[PDB]
C-alpha cells in the first residue's frame, strides 16, 4: 500500500484521513500539525458536518490508534525536520496551505518522503492537476497540486461541455459554503476586508482564479473563462452557476445527455447527474466532484445557457487528493 | 395627502407601513388582516430586521394609534366587504398576494377605494410598473402592479447597460435571502418541493420570471432575459448577479462610469452606486431599489460581463409601492 | 410483526418510518397524510439534517414502495375513513397533532386498529408513558401517549437523581432546536406571539408543561419540578439545564457515577453518559432519549446542583415511539 | 472633556467608539491597533450588527477623521511606546484583552496615560467594578477593571433580588452568542476544545466565573453563586436565567414589583424592566445591562424562582466602560 504523511490537519487534512479509511491502496501513517495526539483523536472522533467518526481511534502513549494501526504524531514547524522516512512515507499530502511553491514543498522530499501533493492551488509553476480533466497528463514530477475544489467541479463539466458544443466564452459564480479562513463576527482580514465580515450574518462577495485555472489543466479552455464567488452561511457544499455561449446549437434537452452521458462513462464518480428536486445538503458527503443539476440550469437560446453543479467542497475535492495521489504512485 | 388602506400586514405590508410614516404626500389610515389590534400593534412595534419602530404606537379600544393617528383595523376574507371609503381610502395597496388578478383586485374599488396598487407581480393583464424604467408609461389605469422585488433590481440596471451598451443577451442569478413562504425544517410544499426544504440549512436553486418580467417594463429587451435564483440563510437583503453580452464594446470603467452618471442623475433615489468593500447587512435598510457594487464584477472581455447589484428585498420594493401610489395619485 | 400505520408524515412521522426499517419486530404498512406518494418518497429520500434515506424508495403505480415493501398511501382527512383493518394495522402512530383526546384518537380504532400512540403529550385524561420512567405501569389500555421529547429528556435523569439522592425542587430551562411550528421571518403566531419571530435570528423564550408533565409519568415527583425553554437556531437536537436542590447530600462525583450506573444498568439505551468535550451536533442521530452531559454541568455544593442532558428531539423521541407501540403490544 | 485612549479595535473597542461619539464629557482621541486608519475607517463605518456608523468618516494623510475631529492612529505592539501624552490622553480603554493584569496595564501610564480601564475581568488582584453594585466604592485607584459582559448582566439583578428577599443560594446560565473567539467551522481552539467547534451549527457548553464574580462586586454574595454557559448561533445579544433559592418569601408578583421599582429607580439606566412578548433581537442596541423579562420567568413556589435578564453583551457593557471612565475622571 501506499504509504501516506498528512501536514496539516485541518478541514481538508481531517477529512482526506477520513476517507482514506475506505482506501485499500492507501494508508495513513503519520500526521504532522502543532495539536496533541489527544486533541488530534478529538477532532477526528467529533465531526460538526459529518458525524462521528466510522470506527475507533484511541490514544496509546503519546501515540494515535486509528481503526488499530499506529498513526506517528509530531508537530515540526519545520517540514525538513519531519524525517518521513522513518516512518517509511511515500507521498505527504501537504495540507497546511504554507508551503503551495516548489522550494517550500521540496523540503518534504529533503525530509525522506518521495513525492508531495499539494491540497491546494500551487503559488509558483508546480504543475496542477484536476480529476476528469488532465491525470493523464502527469509526467512523473515528484512535486505536485490537484488544485482546487471549485475548479474540480468547473473542469469536468466545462470539458464535457467544449468537447460537445464548444465553448466560445463562459462566466461563472459559486455560491460558496463558508470556511475555516472567515470570520464568526466582524473581525480584522486585512488582504480581504469583506472576507473579515460576519459570515453567519452575510452574503460575502469574494475573489476566485479557479475559473481562470481551468485553462491550465485545460489548456483549450485557456483565457475563456473566469468567475467570481459569494460566501453564504452555510456549513457546508457549493454550487457553480457557469453561463456560456456555445459555437454549436444545443437544446437544453442535448445538454443534459450529454452531461449524463460523460457522468455513466468517462467521467464517472467525478461527474455526477441528477434530475431530482435537490437541495445543498443532499450532497453533504458527496464523493462526485461535480453533480449536474438538470432542473436547475436554464437557456435563454440554444447557444446561451447557465448551468449549475453541486460540489461538497470538503469531501469531493478530499477524496480527489487521494486519487492524484494513488495515480502519481502509479 | 393621499388616503392608503394597506390588505395584508405581512412583511411588505408592515414595512410599507414604516417607509409610509416618512412621507408627507401619503397617509396610512386603515389596515385590513386576520389580526387583532393589540397583535398588530406588537408587530409593528418590534422587527427583528430593521429594530424597533421608530415612534408611537397603543391600542386605545379596539383601535390602533400611531404616531398620534388613528387607524382603522378590520379583519374581512372578502375585499368587497371593506367599506374603504368610510375611512376615506384613495388608494389601496394589496399586499396579501392573494388578489393578483383584475377580478379580485377590483373588490376593493367596488369597496370604496379609488385605485389598486399590487405589491406584486400581477398574474393576469393587469399592468405593471418599475421606477426608472416605466413609470412614465403610466395611462391612467385604477389598478396596477409594482412587479417583484428583484425586477425593480434588475429593470434599472439593466436599462442603463442596454442604453449605453446594447443587451444582445443576458441570463441573470439572485442569491436572494429566505422569505415567510420558506419552512425552518424540511416541511411541506407541494407546489415547489425544493421549496420546503429547512431554510437555515440550504442553498435552495428556486425559479423566477422577474428577468422574463424585465421585457414588460422595458419592451426594448422582451425575449432578451431570463434566468433563476438560489435562496440562501439570510434574512434580508438580496444580491443579482447578471451576465450579459453586449452589442457596443465596453471596458468595465466604462461601465462603471455609466452606471454612476445614472445613479446621480435620471435613476437618483433607485439605483445607487458603490465601490466600498461592502457585503449584503451594510444594505439592510437600502432605500434605492438596486446598488451596482463596483468592485463585485468582473468582465471576460468588452463584450461578455457579469455585474453585481444590491436589493433589500423588503425595504427597497416598499418603498417604490409608495412611490408608484402618489405616481397614480398624481 | 406489528402492523404499524402512520397518520401524519411530518418530522416524526418521517423519523420513526426511518428508525422503524432497522426494527425486526415492527413493520411500517401504510401512511396517511394529504401528500402524494411521490412527494412522499422524496420527503423520505432526502432529509437536510438526518442525511439521504439508507435504502430503496420508489413510486409504483400511486403505490410507495420501500426496502421492497409495499406501503398503502391515503389522504383522509378524518381518520374513521382509514379503513386501517384493510392493511391489516394493529397500531397507529398518531403523529398530526391534531387528535390528542381519546374521543378523537378513538376514530383510529374505530377505522379498524387495535390500538393508537400518540406521538405527543395528550391533552385529556389520556394516559402517558415514558421509556425509563413507566412503561411498566401500562395496563393494556388502548390508546397511549408518549409524552413530549423534552419530558422523554428530563424525566429519566429526574428519577436517577430522584431515586439516589431525592429532589426537593428542582426548576429546568431546555435550549431547545427550531422546530416546524416556527417561522423563517417575523410572521403570524396568534396564540404564541414570541413564537413568532425569525428563527434563525433569535433566541426565544418559550413556555413547556414538559417539567410538570414528568409529574404524571413519576407520580413521586409530582409538583417538584417546571420550567421553561429558550428556541435557538440550530435545526436539530436541543439541551436541558436542570437545577436541583437535594434531600441527600451527593458530591459531582457521587451524581455522575451513580447516572453512569444506571445508563450501564436499569436504563441502558434511554439514558447516555459522556466525559467528552461534546456539542450539539454530536447527538444528531442519537438513540438515547437522555445523554448526562459531565463535564458541563456544575455544583455549587452537595445539595443544589445543575444538570446537562442531552437530546435528539427528533431521533430519541421517535426510537422510544417504536418502543411503546411494541410494549403496548406484547 | 475627558480625553481617552482606545488599545484594541475590536468588536468591543469600536463599539465604545461609538457610543462614545454621543457623550458630551468623553472624548476618543486616538486608537492603537494593527490595522491601517484606512481600514479602521472601513471597519467602524460598516457594521453587520448594529448597521452604518451614524456619522462622518475618512483618512486625510495617514489620520482618520471622524464627525470632524482628528483621530491618532498607531500600531505599537507594545503599550510602552505608545506616547499617549503627546496626545493628552486622560484615561485608556484597555480592550486587547491581552494586558488584564497591574503590570501590562501599567505601561499605559508609563506610556502618559493617567488612568486604565480593561475592558475585560482583570487577571489578577486588579479592582473591578460593576454599574450598579459597586461604583460607589471606587477608591481613586489608577487602573480599573469594568468586569465581564455576563457579570454586569447578573450583578444588577442579583442585588435587587438579595436587597429584597435574601439569596440562600443560587445558579445561573446565560445562552450567549457567538464572539469573536470561536469558529466559522470545526477549528484548532487548544485551551477550550468545545469552543473550537463550529458556532453557526451547535449549541456550545462553555465555562464562565462571571458568576462567581458577582461575589467581587457585591461581597454579600460571595460564595453564593454560581454557574455555567451555552453559545449559540445568533451574531449579539445574550440572555442569564438565574434560579435561585430566596430567604424570604416572595411570589412571583412581588419580584416583579422590585425590579421594576429599581429599574425606574436607584438602577434608571442599568436594570430594565419588560413585560412583553420580547425577543434577542428587540435588544440589539440596548443601553441597559441587564433587562429583567417578567414574562419569561417562573417560580416553582415562592422561595424557588427561575428569574430571565437580557443584554446586549457589546453595547451594554460598551456604555458602562465609558460610564466607569467618567466614574474615575471625576
Amino acid at each position: 500500500t501506499i504509504k501516506v504523511g498528512i501536514n496539516g490537519f485541518g478541514r481538508i487534512g481531517r477529512i482526506v484521513f477520513r476517507a482514506a479509511q475506505k482506501r485499500s491502496d492507501i494508508e495513513i501513517v503519520a500526521i504532522n500539525d502543532l495539536l496533541d495526539a489527544d486533541y488530534m483523536a478529538y477532532m477526528l472522533k467529533y465531526d460538526s458536518t459529518h458525524g462521528r467518526f466510522d470506527g475507533t481511534v484511541e490514544v496509546k502513549d503519546g501515540h494515535l490508534i486509528v481503526n488499530g494501526k499506529k498513526i506517528r504524531v509530531t508537530a515540526e514547524r519545520d517540514p525538513a525536520n519531519l524525517k518521513w522516512d522513518e516512518v517509511g512515507v511515500d507521498v505527504v499530502a501537504e495540507a497546511t496551505g504554507l508551503f503551495l511553491t516548489d522550494e517550500t514543498a521540496r523540503k518534504h522530499i529533503t525530509a525522506g518522503a518521495k513525492k508531495v501533493v499539494m491540497t491546494g492551488p500551487s503559488k509558483d509553476n508546480t504543475p496542477m492537476f484536476v480529476k476528469g480533466a488532465n491525470f493523464d497528463k502527469y509526467a512523473g514530477q515528484d512535486i505536485v497540486s490537484n488544485a482546487s475544489c471549485t475548479t474540480n467541479c468547473l473542469a469536468p463539466l466545462a470539458k464535457v461541455i467544449n468537447d460537445n458544443f464548444g465553448i466560445i466564452e463562459g462566466l461563472m459564480t459559486t455560491v460558496h459554503a463558508t470556511t475555516a479562513t472567515q470570520k464568526t463576527v466582524d473581525g480584522p482580514s486585512h488582504k480581504d476586508w469583506r472576507g473579515g465580515r460576519g459570515a453567519s450574518q452575510n452574503i460575502i462577495p469574494s475573489s476566485t482564479g479557479a475559473a481562470k485555472a481551468v485553462g491550465k489543466v485545460l489548456p483549450e479552455l485557456n483565457g475563456k473563462l473566469t468567475g467570481m464567488a459569494f460566501r453564504v452561511p452555510t456549513p457546508n457544499v457549493s454550487v457553480v452557476d457557469l453561463t456560456v455561449r456555445l459555437e454549436k446549437a444545443a437544446t437544453y434537452e442535448q445538454i443534459k445527455a450529454a452531461v449524463k452521458a460523460a457522468a455513466e462513462g468517462e467521467m464517472k464518480g467525478v461527474l455526477g447527474y441528477t434530475e431530482d428536486d435537490v437541495v445543498s445538503t443532499d450532497f453533504n458527503g458527496e464523493v462526485c466532484t461535480s453533480v449536474f443539476d438538470a432542473k436547475a440550469g436554464i437557456a435563454l437560446n440554444d447557444n446561451f445557457v447557465k448551468l449549475v453543479s453541486w460540489y461538497d467542497n470538503e469531501t469531493g475535492y478530499s477524496n480527489k487528493v487521494l486519487d492524484l495521489i494513488a495515480h502519481i504512485s502509479k
